[PDB]
DNA sequence: CGGCATACG
DNA sequence: CGTAT
DNA sequence: GCCG
């Protein structure tokens, strides 16, 4: 009934199972900071399978023929229904490693592998992290300034007022070209930790050289805090009630023939997407990506003109975006 | 046991 | 190395 | 950690 993969089922954003949910994915990010991206992904597979069911896991039964449930996930479901908390998951919110490598990867600019060094060298803190800035890169440190208002999630009334400022640009670099918002508030999220965009041009070709013309636009107008082609990692300065708030956004450009493709890869989510291609490459034999659909037997790009004809093409029902939330 | 998504800056 | 979904 |  539960089919394997998560691009194969609808998942909303709401659901009923979001304390087991929220509990493996606890796992699944710890196991990401030790290096184990093989454990993060099943421990992340079991949470979007909970999530698509149709209501509340209230006994251990229930686990019974549903994909990426074994003895590990299983018995932290287990401790969850007979006790309210798992051991397990309850120890890794304590520890030190956790709490601290979840604070380093936090920082825009700084990954798995920075914050495991930081780690082993025994920083903690991120005033510890301050002073020592001659190790930090220029993108650290814009992270590390604005690390409390990239904290403070970013709401569907930001979105509006950012996406027209967007806009303003992208009109003046190109009249013509689009902005079409992506991510997790195309997905029907009501806040989020950034927001993206995805720019094109009705007549192919047009967009090239376009992304450095939208940002020394944005710049000239006061709006960039931070930035660095055809993706942009901004901090961009949002207006606040007498004030202001710096707000992580993405722009990216795509040609108009790869859209469909652009907007799907962009539209998430991540484990969505990775499951999707997944899905592709081994029970399709074909090879997605943001940009095409590659057929390596025949060596050609399938044309999409929308998503749907992307999930045509891949043999999957159609999911709109609101259901893409594994 | 191999595999685990696939890009760009 | 970082970033993105 | 789990699937095929
Ligand atoms: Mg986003
Ligand atoms: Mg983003
Ligand atoms: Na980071």
């Amino acid at each position: 009934w539960m089919p394997a993969y998560a691009c194969q089922r609808p998942t909303p954003l709401t659901h009923h199972n979001t304390g087991l949910s929220e509990a493996l994915e606890i796992l699944a990010e710890a196991a990401g900071f030790e290096g184990s991206e093989g454990r993060l992904l099943t421990f992340c597979r079991a949470a979007s399978v909970l999530k698509a069911l149709p209501s509340p896991v209230t006994t251990l039964s229930q686990l019974q023929g549903l994909p990426h449930f074994g003895e590990h996930s299983s018995r932290v479901v287990q401790e969850l229904l007979e006790h309210g908390v798992c051991e397990e998951v309850e120890r890794v919110r304590r520890s030190e490693r956790y709490q601290t490598m979840k604070l380093f990867t936090q920082i825009f600019g700084v990954g798995v592998k920075t914050a495991d060094r930081w780690y082993r060298e025994g920083l903690r803190t991120l005033d510890d992290l301050r002073e020592q800035p001659q190790k930090l890169t220029q993108q650290q440190k814009a992270g590390l300034q604005h690390h409390q208002d990239l904290s403070t999630p970013v709401l569907r009334s930001d979105v509006d007022a950012l996406q027209q400022v967007v806009e303003e640009a992208v009109g003046q670099a190109l009249p013509g070209a689009t902005v079409t918002l992506t991510g997790g508030f195309r997905r029907g999220k009501l806040q989020g930790h950034d927001v993206d965009f995805l720019i094109t041009h009705p007549k192919e070709g047009q967009e090239a050289g376009l992304l450095p013309r939208v940002m020394c636009r944005l710049q000239d107008q006061g709006l960039i805090l931070y930035h660095q082609f055809e993706r942009s990692f901004c901090i961009f300065r949002l207006p606040q009630p007498g004030s202001w708030k710096a707000v992580r956004v993405d722009l990216v450009v795509a040609p108009v023939s790869q859209f469909p493709f652009a907007l799907l890869g962009w539209t998430g989510s991540k484990l969505f997407q990775r499951e999707l291609r997944r899905f592709s490459r081994k029970e399709k034999g074909l090879w997605l990506n943001s940009h095409g659909l590659f057929d390596p037997e025949q060596k050609t790009f399938f044309q999409a003109a929308s998503e749907e004809d992307i999930f045509r093409h891949l043999g999957l029902e159609y999911l709109p975006p609101e259901q893409r939330n594994a």
